[PDB]
């Protein structure tokens, strides 16, 4: 069923709730046994979101490889996408470790560091090009190199140094300035323009380890984003737009990672975000 009529039926009844509920239903569940553990207790967030035991990203450190991080691996769209929690001040070192270890070229992160006057994520990279970062615990150097900012969304350029090996790599940061908690990104324009700048920075290509995605809990909004992304593709990769269930790709994303996409709302915008953005797609 073309998503589109599928997006109407749902709205003239008004059963974005029940269709929601029915995801939630049928979700994966598998076990998050390293996430409970008492040592790891102070690297998560929140307590009802931790990554699955068998896609959880481990750190390169016989200490304590634990990191709330999932690799979503989707296989027909051939795209990875690293989705992980706004980093804490005791996991600042250990975020940017991941970075160094999984070899990716972007961070796309989609919170602001103060949203509804409380804070959703530590300040984890520089403000000032002359004032650079020094992660102890993980022997790491961060240096801003440049910002650009726009009304909607500012792109920066940051150095990320190995202080063991003096080996160097340019990482881009995507930050989309201006999504509301557990709201949504205004109106498919924006953010679309967004998700585009993301992929023509070679951020989402598979020469690059895959991009790391956050929020404040890494699955709402960060949820969207990646559920937009995969869908666009797989309607390219095949050219036939019809073959593309946007509930079915959403399932398949949930066997990664616990509770993609939080609300109604966000589950109603993806489906706007994936119709508008198949107008260019499909040779506009
Ligand atoms: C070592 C390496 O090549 C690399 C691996 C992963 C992420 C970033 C990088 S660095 C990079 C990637 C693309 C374009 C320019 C640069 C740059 O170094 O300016």
């Amino acid at each position: 069923m073309e998503m589109e009529k599928e997006f109407e039926q749902i709205d003239k009844s008004g059963s974005w709730a029940a269709i929601y509920q029915d995801i939630r239903h049928e979700a994966s569940d598998f076990p998050s046994r390293v996430a409970k553990l008492p040592k790891n207790k102070n690297r998560n967030r929140y307590r009802d979101v931790s990554p699955f035991d068998h896609s959880r990203i481990k750190l390169h450190q016989e200490d304590n490889d634990y990191i709330n991080a999932s690799l979503i691996k989707m296989e027909e769209a051939q795209r990875s996408y690293i989705l992980t929690q706004g980093p804490l001040p005791n996991t600042v070192g250990h975020f940017w470790e991941m970075v160094w270890e999984q070899k990716s070229r972007g961070v796309v992160m989609l919170n602001r560091v103060m949203e509804k006057g409380s804070l959703k994520c530590a300040q984890y990279w520089p403000q000032k090009e002359e004032k650079e970062m020094i992660f102890e615990d993980t022997n790491l150097k961060l240096t801003l190199i440049s910002e650009d900012i726009k009304s909607y969304y500012t792109v920066r350029q940051l150095e990320l140094e190995n202080l063991t090996t003096q080996e160097t790599r340019e990482i881009l940061h995507f930050h989309y300035t201006t999504w509301p908690d557990f709201g949504v990104p205004e109106s498919p324009a924006s953010f679309l323009n967004f998700l585009f700048k993301v992929r023509e920075s070679g951020s989402l290509s598979p020469e690059h380890g895959p991009v790391v995605v956050h929020c404040s809990a890494g699955i709402g909004r960060s949820g969207t984003f990646c559920l937009a992304d995969t869908c666009l593709l797989l309607m390219d990769k095949r050219k036939d737009p019809s073959s593309v269930d946007i509930k079915k790709v959403l399932l398949e994303m949930r066997k990664f990672r616990m509770g993609l996409i939080q609300t109604a709302d966000q589950l109603r915008f993806s489906y706007l975000a994936v119709i508008e953005g198949a107008k260019f797609i499909m040779g506009d």
